[PDB]
């Protein structure tokens, strides 16, 4: 049973994106992202791959795009079907956005790695609205802002009932 997992950073009001990059500086979230995606296939949309600016080391990078990719260092998938097939027989595949990709994988996903950030950023792209009754929280860890992280943040792992 392949576990499909969504991993996302959510500001206030479920905001995940806006026109430009999110206005926060959270190296601790990037370290949590890295820890939870290493040695796993990682599925992302082409815009998210451009946001990163490079391949993610130590993991299988699967970028979904309708147009042919122009970077041989990652795996290019024309559809979510091709993306999942590229993940092979991995026990957990990580879906890291963006907004459209989250909507397409939500029904297939049985686990979520959510970072809740205490920032009212006023964005207009939101994480999909999921039913809270169908998910249960199995991990929770809170951190305050500090000299290195611009906002307080709460790591959470949810699993489908
Ligand atoms: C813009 N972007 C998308 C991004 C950012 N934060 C997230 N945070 C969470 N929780 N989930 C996501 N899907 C997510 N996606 C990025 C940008 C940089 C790196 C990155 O380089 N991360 C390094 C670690 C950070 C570093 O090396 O400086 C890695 O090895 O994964 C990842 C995602
Ligand atoms: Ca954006
Ligand atoms: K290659």
């Amino acid at each position: 049973a392949m576990i499909i997992s969504l991993i996302a950073a959510l500001a206030a009001d479920r905001v995940i994106g806006m026109e430009n990059a999110m206005p926060w500086h959270l190296p601790a979230d990037l370290a949590w992202f890295k820890r939870n995606t290493l040695n796993k296939p990682v599925i992302m949309g082409r815009k998210t791959f451009e946001s990163i600016g490079r391949p993610l080391p130590g993991r299988l990078n699967i970028v979904i795009s309708s147009q042919p990719g122009t970077d041989e260092r990652v795996t290019w998938a024309a559809s979510i079907e091709e993306a999942l097939a590229f993940a092979g027989n991995a026990e957990e595949v990580m879906v890291m956005g963006g907004g459209r990709v989250y909507k397409q994988f939500l029904d297939r996903a049985n686990r979520m790695y959510l970072t809740h950030i205490d920032a009212e950023v006023g964005g207009d792209t939101h994480f999909p609205d999921y039913e809270p009754d169908e998910w249960e929280s199995v991990f929770s860890e809170f951190h305050d802002a500090d000299e290195a992280n611009s906002h307080s943040y709460c790591f959470e792992i949810l699993e489908r009932r």
